[PDB]
DNA sequence: GTGGTCTAGACCACT
DNA sequence: GTGGTCTAGACCACT
């Protein structure tokens, strides 16, 4: 994955779309954990809350779920 | 109004306070809420802490936002 | 720092010129943050949009740069 | 600062004692922040909850105070 | 002059 | 060692 920080397109939305592709692809397996929020933040070089905005929307769209204390998973 | 020392998250306390204000007609359909910045100053908390409460109420359909203008009771 | 709201000279331009003065003599030190867009707007009693036009112009002239989520700095 | 995971002495207590030493000889001074709970946990290879037990005890004894979103500080 | 996005971290709750 | 909540602001999009 790669985000473009100088795009008017919000970083969180860029992340959303790329994750959506991997979900519909099987590149991210169902009931298997995504990389942690801190892993994503580190690799994208962005704030964890920016990552979280994306993940929270995908959770709200029913594409992911969270298990507190454990991780974030493909629905 | 809120208790910042409670284990109960601030944003949730705000949610319930607002829910309470919507029922007893202290807040009625289409009237505007104080700005996010007003709330944060009123409570001595961060604006994002206010936003978590308001976004949850928006997502629950109890409030709606007009981009660039304000937040209102549904 | 003063702005004249009844001058035919656009507010954003008045701001640009006073900021250039402060940059030139060092009242705004290089690589140090300016007052927030917020601070300028509230002090002058104007729109943030108007402040941004001034600031964006200076960014385009290479006098200032912006770092998202942190501030506006003198190059 | 060192811990021994194989000692019968609880890790959180080992941490408490060394922090008390560091405070007494001035390595940690009043109103200055400690390393983050994360920093301690990662460097010793332990859970944050273990670090938190040490820190919570020192807060309870009045030697440290915490500010949400900011840090942990010597009282 | 509001809501939207973002920074660069912190401590808290919890199999 | 994760997700959850929070700080204390900033600039960006926009009737
Ligand atoms: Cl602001
Ligand atoms: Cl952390």
């Amino acid at each position: 994955m790669n985000i473009n920080k100088q795009s008017p397109i919000p970083i969180y939305y860029q992340i959303m779309e790329q994750l959506k592709t991997q979900i519909k692809n099987g590149e991210l397996q169902p009931d298997m954990p995504l990389p942690s929020e801190r892993e994503y933040a580190e690799q994208f070089g962005i704030s964890r809350m920016t990552v979280r905005q994306a993940l929270s929307n995908l959770v709200n769209e029913g594409l992911l779920y969270r298990l507190k204390g454990r991780g974030t998973f493909v629905s």
